[PDB]
């Protein structure tokens, strides 16, 4: 069993918790406490290898955490999450990317850009815009819905596959 340490980052309210819960429980939770920050395990076979994913679902601002600090430092890959109907969350991605570059002292860090809430109509962030951002970072862009499960496995398993290239 191979362990992969994943960290889910992004603005409050974009569906970080919902994404993680969908992966773990196969259910959509719409009222997950915005302040609960914790790590979760998922045993799953990815491309023939039995993996134990260790996933930190980050939560909170202008306050420190021993667990989050540890995961930022030792995390092997990052899901950088915005919502396709939250323009500010997309614009925030730059600062999450800069934080990750600083924590790792590198511009070459396993990362996937995730545009969540893709089940809702009238997106305010175009696929093209997100693809452009991911291209500028040299990373994949994957759209997801924690509600319908669209893209959820894709996003997490792609991140594992990105780590394996490192
Ligand atoms: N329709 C829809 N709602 C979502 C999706 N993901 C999250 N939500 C809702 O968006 C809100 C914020 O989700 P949450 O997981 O708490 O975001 P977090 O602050 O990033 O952890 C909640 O009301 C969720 O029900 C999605 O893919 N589709
Ligand atoms: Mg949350």
């Amino acid at each position: 069993m191979t362990e992969y340490k994943l960290v889910v980052v992004g603005a409050g309210g974009v569906g970080k918790s919902a994404l993680t819960i969908q992966l773990i429980q196969n259910h959509f939770v719409d009222e997950y406490d915005p302040t609960i920050e914790d790590s979760y395990r998922k045993q799953v076979v990815i491309d023939g290898e039995t993996c134990l994913l260790d996933i930190l679902d980050t939560a909170g601002q202008e306050e420190y955490s021993a667990m989050r600090d540890q995961y930022m430092r030792t995390g092997e890959g990052f899901l950088c999450v915005f919502a396709i109907n939250n323009t500010k969350s997309f614009e925030d991605i730059h600062q999450y990317r800069e934080q990750i570059k600083r924590v790792k002292d590198s511009d070459d860090v396993p990362m996937v850009l995730v545009g969540n809430r893709c089940d809702l109509a009238a997106r305010t962030v175009e696929s093209r815009q997100a693809q452009d951002l991911a291209r500028s970072y040299g990373i994949p862009y994957i759209e997801t819905s924690a509600k319908t499960r669209q893209g959820v496995e894709d996003a997490f398993y792609t991140l594992v596959r990105e780590i394996r290239q490192h």
